[PDB]
Parts: structure tokens; C-alpha cells; sequence
């Protein structure tokens, strides 16, 4: 393969101007693939509908996406309706593979659109994105489809001078990755909503739920496919609704607990529980957030049980 | 001990207000103790007089520090000077424990200055600070001071509602303290500077040199003495420095060294490099930073050693 991350990121980063849509267009119908674009959605009611229409005007001047499918969190702001109206074909995430109850966050959402995806290649692009340029569907698309051994590509880009990803991927992916998955060190937005791979591919790892699901997938790709196998694009600039640190806490965790999930499996990690502690302190799906209020210092709990889905292959009508 | 962080948090966190420094300063002389506060220090000649002078405006209400340490990472802007002019004892981090070569950043500099302390008790202060209120030096001595078994105190406070830390704090500190430290899952500050013990707990434990000094203190202190003998108290509303996202990144690093490294100690953790790595990606004292620039994507390569010093005690005395 590559020798460092130094030398993956060498031959493995492109930069979308390298693939004009026409020539993916092009490309894409000589290999006769389609492309299923997969858009989880939960209360993005201002903005969707802008990507929707974006994807379609993309499509007039460079076939690329056959299916758009919005994956709506039963969004409480009409979500669904919006992409609906805008031509997306809109499933709900609990109604699909039903038979696994209520979806458990962004992750399961993502799993269960596996099973109505019908693209030979799989792309995910996050459904919040307010400027939705053109690029943000297409430049990842370009290594899958013209690189030969690439099989997975993920998308860079900076907030609208030296971005090196928002508050979860600088303090908690990265670190973890550089002392845990080093091979991963080179990507500039592991934790990127938008990425592509083949179906076969998606559809043969598990899946974290919740936000843990990218952190997950980098995991699972990397060790299913190879460093060689994985590529990134620089997409320009992508702006990002900012969220509140409180929150992101509880994000930073589940990345955390995906990499711990995986390191035990790795037998790189046993005994999580340190002996002597006692059993009552012992609960990872407890989250403790001590806080300082005007009103005195409080002890917050949040309880999200790390839900994990196993390939769809697996578990769906063949 | 405590069976729980919750009820570890009810029975150990405190407001500073249930402390007036004349009360602290009566018990400290009835025990006869004496406290050493250090200010580790580096570019600072904006602050520190100000922290100095409060300190010493204190002492005049309440005798609370029997001597001040600025340790000077040799600062070029005069903060040597001005540390020396308002009263303060200065020491050169290079000069403090010698034989172990010049200083690797805060750690080191926090844990050679345990050679110049006199006091029984030691308070790390951070001397960058712009507005030093009282609080800030007393408020931490509260229960060290007052409740027997408590022998290591953290600061609590909030930004000028719900405040759970900086972006280090929340996005790496604590999500790592509730998967492998639970124990310490209740600090609403783990990483902060303010903090007091006494100084043989601090001889006895290693010191981790640069940015992770915070952590592993907090977890060899954990391990030494158990969750009941610690302690935070809210000291109110502290400003803090907008350090940037990029340099934030090497320093969580940090952090997460720190972790990993007493996991490997302690069993929890081992062949940290997955067993078919090649010895090219493994390189644990070098971080790779990959951003998006303008000009294209850039893959940054910092390099930061982690070094621990011994227990002082080991040493020395
Ligand atoms: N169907 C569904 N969609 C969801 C859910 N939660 C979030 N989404 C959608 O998934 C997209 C991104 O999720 P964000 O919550 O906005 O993530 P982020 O703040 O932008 O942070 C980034 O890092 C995460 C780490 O894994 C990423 O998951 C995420 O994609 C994003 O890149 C958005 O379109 C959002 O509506 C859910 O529970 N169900
Ligand atoms: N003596 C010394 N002091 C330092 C060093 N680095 C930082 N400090 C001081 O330690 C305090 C906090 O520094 P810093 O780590 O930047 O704070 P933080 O970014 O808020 O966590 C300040 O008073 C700094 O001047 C160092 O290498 N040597
Ligand atoms: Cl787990
Ligand atoms: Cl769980
Ligand atoms: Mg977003
Ligand atoms: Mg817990």
C-alpha cells in the first residue's frame, strides 16, 4: 500500500476541479453505474428543498444522481414535505426496517436507507447545508469513478486562514485517530456528512447509530478496504450550522465510544472497567456533564444506549 | 468512599462563599500550615502584577499565602521584572531541577517548582488571568482547609446560562473521564489551573511535562487518594483566552496521551499500535494535522514529546 499517511495523502487527495461533471457523466455511463445520492434529514426544512433543486439543475447539465432519497427523522418542521414537494423521493426513518423499532439518530437512519437505495454506488451528503454548491454532490464522486483501486472517497473542505474541521473532528476525532488509527490521520474531514462507496460495500459493515456512525465508517472502511482503497476531495468551502459545545459533548462521546467499542473488538482494549471500581459508577450509556450555572453548579445526565446495526446484507431480503 | 459520581458531587462541591477568607485563615494558623502559591509563567507582564497584588491585598484582610513562585519560562517580555518588582520570589523553570536539562513546558515547570515550595500546602494559580478576584487564591482552600479528608481541591467557574468548560474540557476531557475515569466525571473544570493539595501528595505522584500536566494529575491523584479526598468549589464567573482551534488540536492530543498512556500502565490498554501497523504510520510523540487551505489541502506534522517526571520524591529529601 502506502508506506505513511504522508504518502496516502500524496496520492490520495484530489481537488474537484479534476473532475468536471461531464466527464463523471460521461465516465459514469460508459461503466453503466447509477448513483443513489441518500440525504438524512431531521428538521432541515430550510434547506433541503435548495439541495433537492441543486441536485436536479446538476442533472441537466451532467446525469450523475438517478436517486435522491431523503431519509426524514419524522422531522417536526415539515422536513418530508419539503422534500416531497421538491421532487425527492422521502421515507421516514422508522418505517423503514421496521422491524428494529424507532430509528436511534442519524446512524440508523442512514443504515435503513441501505435497503431502498438502488444505486450501484451509494453517496451521502448532509441535508442542513444552507449555500448548497454543485460540487458538494459531484467531487466525490471523481476517484470512485476514474481512480482505479479507490473504493471509498470522502469530502474535504473548509468553513468560509486554515480549517482543520469544526470543534469534534479538531479536539476528539483527530487525536483519537492519530494515537488509535494513525492511517486515518491524513483525512482533513473524517467526520464528514458526505461520502461514497459502493453499495456492496456500505451494505457489509455494521453501522453506529447515533453521531458515533462516521467515526464508525472510517473504522470499518479502513480496515474492510485499505488505506489505498480510500481517496478524499477538496470541495472549496461549505459552511456549517455551528452548534452549542453543551451538545457537542455528548457528540465528542460517541465518537469516543466508537473508537473504544472498536479497540475491544481489536483486543487492543480489555477490561474498560478499571478493577476496584465499583459497579455503580460502571455505566457507559450514562453520560455525566458537570456544568456551572448563575444559579450554582449542576450534575447533567444524558443517557443514549450505543445502538450498533449489523451489515443489512445480513438481516434484508436478498 | 462515594458510590457514585452524583452523590460525590453532592457531598464535594462547594461555593466559595461558604469560605470567607477570614475564617481559612484562622483555621490554617490553629493547624499550623503554611501555603506556597505557584504561578507558572510565561509572557505574563500584563497579569501577573495584578494577580501578585491582589494576592498580597488579601493577605492583609486574611494571612492565607505565605509565599508566592512566579516560575518564569524566561519570558522576553519583562515578566521576570515585573514579578520581582511587586514582591513575588522568581524562579527560571531552566534553573529548578537542573540535571534534568532546560524545561518541557508547564508540567515541568509546575513540577520543579515542588523544590522551592516551602508551604504544606501547594496552590497552582494560572497567571494569565485579567481580572484576579480574591476568590481565585482562597476560594480552592476552602475545603483542604475545613474538611479533614479532603487533601485536593479544583476550581469550578463559568464564562461571562449552562457552562461545562472550554472546547479542550468538553470535546475531549470529559468525554474520555466518563468512559475511563467515571470517578471524575463530576469536575465541572477538570483541566483547571487553579487547584490546591498538599505538597506531599503532589512529591508522590508523576508530573506529565507541556499540556497534559492537568490530566495526569487529576488521575494519579484519583488513583493516590481516592475520589473522596477531592474536592471543586465554585469561585464564580472567570473570563477565558480564545486560544485557536488549530493549536487546541495538539494540545487535546495531549490529553489524550496522557489517557492513553496511564491505560497502558494500568493493563486496560496495550499493543497500542494494531499488530500488522507498519512502523512508518507509529510514531506516537508526532501528530499529523490534516487542514484545508485556501491553496489546497495541507498535511501539518507537530511534534511534541510526552514526558513524565518522577515523583519528586524519588529525587529528593
Ligand atoms: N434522519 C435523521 N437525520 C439526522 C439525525 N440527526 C442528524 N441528522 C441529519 O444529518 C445531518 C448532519 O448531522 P449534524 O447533526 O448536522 O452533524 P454536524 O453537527 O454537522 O457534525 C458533523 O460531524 C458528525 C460526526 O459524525 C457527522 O455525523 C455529521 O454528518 C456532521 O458532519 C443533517 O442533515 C441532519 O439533519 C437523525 O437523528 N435522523
Ligand atoms: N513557566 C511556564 N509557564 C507556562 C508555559 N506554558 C504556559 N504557561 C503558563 O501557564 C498558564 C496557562 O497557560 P496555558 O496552557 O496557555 O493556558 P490554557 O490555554 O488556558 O490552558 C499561563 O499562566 C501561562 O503563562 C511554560 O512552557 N512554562
Ligand atoms: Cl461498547
Ligand atoms: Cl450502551
Ligand atoms: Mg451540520
Ligand atoms: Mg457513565
Amino acid at each position: 500500500g502506502p508506506a505513511s499517511a504522508a504518502e496516502w495523502f500524496r496520492q490520495r487527495s484530489y481537488d474537484y476541479g479534476q473532475f468536471p461533471p461531464e466527464d463523471l457523466a460521461r465516465r459514469k455511463r460508459e461503466l453503466g453505474l447509477t448513483v443513489s445520492a441518500v440525504l438524512p434529514s431531521r428538521n432541515v426544512a430550510d434547506t433541503v428543498g435548495g439541495i433537492i433543486d441543486e441536485i436536479h439543475a446538476l442533472n441537466e447539465r451532467a446525469p450523475l444522481i438517478d436517486q435522491i432519497l431523503v431519509v426524514d427523522a419524522d422531522s417536526e418542521d415539515g422536513t418530508a414535505g419539503v422534500a416531497a414537494s421538491h421532487g425527492a423521493e422521502v421515507y421516514s426513518e422508522n418505517e423503514l426496517m421496521s422491524g428494529y423499532g424507532d430509528a436511534h439518530g442519524k446512524g440508523d437512519a442512514m443504515w435503513r436507507a441501505l435497503s431502498v437505495t438502488r444505486g450501484d454506488l451509494v453517496l451521502y451528503i448532509d441535508a442542513d447545508t444552507r449555500d448548497f454548491r454543485p460540487q458538494l454532490a459531484y467531487g466525490v464522486l471523481g476517484p470512485v469513478l476514474e481512480v482505479p483501486g479507490v473504493r471509498f472517497v470522502k469530502a474535504a473542505y473548509r468553513r468560509p486562514e486554515e480549517d482543520g474541521g469544526g470543534r469534534v473532528t479538531e479536539l476528539t476525532a483527530k487525536p483519537l485517530f492519530n494515537l488509535f488509527y494513525p492511517e486515518l490521520a491524513g483525512f482533513v474531514q473524517p467526520l464528514a456528512g458526505e461520502f461514497v462507496a459502493d453499495r456492496e460495500l456500505f451494505c457489509s459493515i455494521p453501522f453506529l447509530t447515533g453521531y458515533a456512525v462516521e467515526t464508525g465508517i472510517m473504522i470499518d472502511v479502513l480496515k474492510k478496504v485499505g488505506l489505498g482503497a480510500m481517496a478524499q476531495v477538496d470541495l472549496g468551502e461549505r459552511q456549517n450550522r455551528h452548534q452549542h459545545l453543551r451538545d457537542l459533548s455528548r457528540m465528542s462521546y460517541a465518537v469516543v465510544r466508537a473508537v473504544a467499542r472498536r479497540l475491544r473488538q481489536e483486543g487492543r482494549l480489555q477490561q474498560l472497567r478499571e478493577p476496584g471500581l465499583p459497579e455503580s459508577f460502571f455505566q457507559l450509556s450514562d453520560y455525566l456533564h458537570a456544568v456551572a450555572t448563575p444559579e450554582g453548579l449542576k450534575l447533567q445526565e444524558y443517557v443514549e444506549e450505543l445502538v450498533e446495526r449489523p451489515p443489512i446484507n445480513e438481516v434484508l431480503r436478498v
